[PDB]
C-alpha cells in the first residue's frame, strides 16, 4: 500500500501518507481552543502521521464561522499548548492553520459590528449562505475593501500568529489561501478588482499572498510554514478566468521564495474540485476527471517540494494518487470526522462509518464530533 | 401507505402511485424495439400502475446513445405496438418519451456526417463523456448553433413522432425536456448563448419548449401529453442563473397552453436536484437543500395538474411526497431496473434487489435486464 510508504517531510519522518485536512468544527467555544479538541485531534493521531488543525482565526477580524479557535492570545495559546501536548504524546506532527475569512463574514462575527474587510467593497452574492450564531444561515454583506498600510498590518496579524502557534508547540503552520477566503480574493480576478499594486496583473494579484508566506516565513523558518490554495474551486464566487494559469504563478512565487530563503517549505497543499458522479441521470456515471488531474499534476510538477493533493479523495484515489506520483501526502477531510482511526481503516481495508454534515458545525463537545466508534 | 391510496391522472384511474422512470437501457438494437423490451416493461407493468418508455428518438439524427428505440419509422411503429400490447393486457398505462439529445451526441451517431444541432456552439465540456456503441466512452464534439428557420423543423420531428406514439397505441407521450439534452439546451442561460428571438430572456428561451408541447397538444390532444423538465441539475454542462424563475415560467407556459387548449396535460414531471456539489468545502452546502425542496415546492404549487416527482427517491422519501402533498406521483428508476417487482416490493415493505451499474447500458436482452428475480 503506497499510503503506508515512509515519506520524508523536511525533517519530520512520516510513516504514512494520510493527513487530516483542515476542518472547522465549531467547538472551540467563543474562540477558545476546549478540552473537547484535544479529545478530538487525540483520537485521530496516530504514531508519524500529520495532522493540520481548523482554520484558526489571526486576528478579532478573521472569523465567518461560530465558535472557531483564535490563536491570537495568549489565553488561546494556553490551551491550545494541551492540544498540542496530547497529540505529540502519540508520535503525531500538527500544524495549525491560519485562517481569516475576508469578506466571508457577517457583522454578527466582527468587533462592534464592522464590516468584514477584503480585497474589494463587492459582496458574496445570494448563491452562498454563511452559518449564523443560533445555527440559521445568512447573507453575507458588503465587506470593506483595505489599503496597504492596512494589508501590512493584516501580514503582521498572520506573523504574530505564526510566533504564537510555535509558542504553543506547534510543529508548523499552514496558510489558508484556498476556497475565496481573504488570501483567495486578492487572487481570484472575478473578485480583486483593485488598480493599485495588489490587483490586476497576476504578479500583482500574487503580492499578497507572497508578503504573508513571506513574512511568516521570516517569523519562524520556511521549514515550519506549508501553504494552501485552490485556484480551480469557485467557492464564495471565487473564480478565475484562467484557473491553471492563476495556480502556476502562485507556485512559481513559492519556488522564489524558497529560492531566495535558501530553504524549501513544509509543503504546497492544494484541494481540487470534485465532481460528484450523479447516479440518477443518463450520463452522470460516464464522466471523466482527467482535465482536473492534469492540472493538479501540472502544479505537482511545477513546485519545488513536497504536494498535498486534497478533496474528495477515497483509499483508492489516495493509493492511485501516491503511486503515479501525482502527490507525496493525501489528506482526507469528511471521511476523518467519521473514522477517528481513518488511518488503521485505510491500512486494513476496512468499512468506513458514515459522516452526519449535521453535526459538522455544531457546539457539542461529543455528539458527532468524539463519539464516531472505532473499528471494533 | 399514500403510495398506494389510488390517484385519478385525467382519465386514468391509476392504483397506486408508483411509477417507472423513463430509463435508456441500449437493447433496441439498430433502434428497432425487441421482444426483449416487451417482457422487460410487462415485467414491470401492474393493474394500474403506470409507466413511461426509455427516451425514444424522434428523427435519424437525434439519439447520443446506442441502440435506443427510434418512433420515426413505421417499422419502429409496428414493433413498439407489440410491447404496448403486452403492457396493456396487463392493465398499466404506458406514455412514450420522445427524446432529442441535441449537443450531446457523437459522429457515430450522425448518419450524415453532421455536426449535432444546438442552441449554442459551445461543447459540453471535457469532463462529460458519451457511451460509445463498443462500451467506450467518447468525447462530445463542437455542435452547430441552428438557425432560427430550422426550429421548426425539429417541433415538427416532435410532432410526427407523438402521431406515430399515438399510431402504436401508446397512452401519451412524454416530452424529455430535461437534463441538459435538446429541449434544456435551449431553457438554461448556462447553455443559450442566442441572440435572436429564442435566446436572452426567459421567455426567448422558454419558446422552444413551448412550440414543441403546443405542437404535440394540437396534434395529439393535451390529455395525451407529459413534460419533463429539471430546472436544477447537473448534467451535460446545464446549469442556469436563476433556476427558480426558469422553472415557473416554465410552469406558466404550460399553465397557458392548458388554458387555451381547453384541457389540462397529463402532468409535469420533474427532477429533483438532489444537489451534493461543493461537499468538500467549508460553506458550500449550506441552505442547498433548504433551496432545493423550496424549488420543487414553488413549482408544483404553481403548476396546474398533476405532478411527477423523480431523482433518488426511496420507499420512505416517495411515502414523505405524496403525504405533504409535494408530489402526485413519484417515479423510480435504478430500483425498478432491479426490482421487477418494485410496486409489490414497496407494498409490501420487502427487500429491494441491489442494481448492477455495468449492465445498465449493454445490449444483452436477458442479463442485467430481465433477469434481476422477483419475489419468491
Ligand atoms: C466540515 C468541513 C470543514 C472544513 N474546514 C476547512 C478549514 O477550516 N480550512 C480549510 O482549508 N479547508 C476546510 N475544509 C476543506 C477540507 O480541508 C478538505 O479540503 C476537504 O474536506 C477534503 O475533501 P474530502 O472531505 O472529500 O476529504 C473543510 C471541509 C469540511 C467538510
Ligand atoms: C440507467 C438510467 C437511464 C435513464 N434514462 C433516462 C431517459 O432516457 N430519459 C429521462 O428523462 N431520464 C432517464 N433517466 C433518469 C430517470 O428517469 C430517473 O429520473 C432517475 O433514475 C430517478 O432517480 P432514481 O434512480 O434514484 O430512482 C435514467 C436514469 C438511469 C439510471
Amino acid at each position: 500500500n503506497p499510503l503506508f510508504s515512509p515519506y520524508k517531510m523536511g525533517k519530520f519522518n512520516l510513516s504514512h501518507r494520510v493527513v487530516l485536512a483542515p476542518m472547522t468544527r465549531c467547538r472551540a467555544l467563543n474562540n477558545i481552543p476546549q478540552a473537547a479538541l484535544g479529545e478530538y485531534y487525540e483520537q485521530r493521531a496516530t504514531a508519524g502521521g500529520f495532522l493540520i488543525t481548523e482554520g484558526t482565526m489571526i486576528s478579532p477580524t478573521s472569523a465567518g464561522f461560530p465558535h472557531v479557535p483564535g490563536i491570537f492570545t495568549k489565553e488561546q495559546v494556553r490551551e491550545w499548548k494541551k492540544i498540542v501536548d496530547v497529540v505529540h504524546a502519540k508520535g503525531a506532527v500538527i500544524f495549525c492553520q491560519l485562517w481569516h475569512v475576508g469578506r466571508a463574514s457577517h457583522e454578527v462575527y466582527q468587533p462592534a459590528g464592522a464590516a468584514p474587510i477584503s480585497s474589494t467593497e463587492k459582496p458574496i452574492s445570494n448563491r452562498w449562505r454563511i452559518l449564523m450564531p443560533d445555527g440559521t444561515h445568512g447573507i453575507y454583506p458588503k465587506p470593506r475593501a483595505i489599503g496597504t498600510y492596512e494589508i501590512s498590518q493584516v501580514v503582521e496579524d498572520y506573523r504574530r500568529s505564526a510566533l504564537n502557534a510555535i509558542e504553543a508547540g506547534f510543529d508548523g503552520i499552514e496558510i489558508h489561501g484556498a476556497h475565496g477566503y481573504l488570501i483567495d480574493q486578492f487572487l481570484k480576478d472575478g473578485i480583486n478588482d483593485r488598480t493599485d499594486e495588489y490587483g490586476g496583473s497576476l504578479a500583482n494579484r500574487c503580492k499578497f499572498i507572497t508578503q504573508v508566506v513571506q513574512a511568516v516565513v521570516s517569523a519562524i523558518g520556511a521549514d515550519r510554514v506549508g501553504v494552501r490554495v485552490s485556484p480551480a474551486i469557485d467557492h464564495l464566487d471565487a473564480m478565475d478566468s484562467n484557473p491553471l494559469s492563476l495556480g502556476l504563478a502562485v507556485v512559481e512565487r513559492l519556488n522564489k521564495i524558497q529560492l531566495h530563503s535558501g530553504s524549501k517549505l513544509a509543503y504546497l497543499h492544494v484541494t481540487q474540485p470534485r465532481y460528484v458522479a450523479y447516479g440518477q441521470t443518463e450520463a452522470g456515471r460516464l464522466g471523466s476527471e482527467e482535465e482536473e488531474a492534469r492540472l493538479m499534476r501540472t502544479l505537482r510538477n511545477a513546485y519545488q517540494g513536497t504536494f498535498i493533493c486534497s478533496g474528495g479523495y477515497t483509499r483508492e484515489l489516495g493509493i492511485e494518487a501516491v503511486a503515479q506520483g501525482d502527490a507525496d501526502l493525501v489528506s482526507y477531510g469528511r471521511l476523518f470526522i467519521s473514522n477517528p482511526d481513518l488511518v488503521m481503516r485505510i491500512k486494513l481495508n476496512a468499512p468506513l462509518n458514515k459522516y452526519n454534515r449535521k453535526t459538522f458545525y455544531t457546539q457539542d463537545p461529543v455528539v458527532g464530533y468524539t463519539d464516531y466508534p472505532f473499528l471494533q
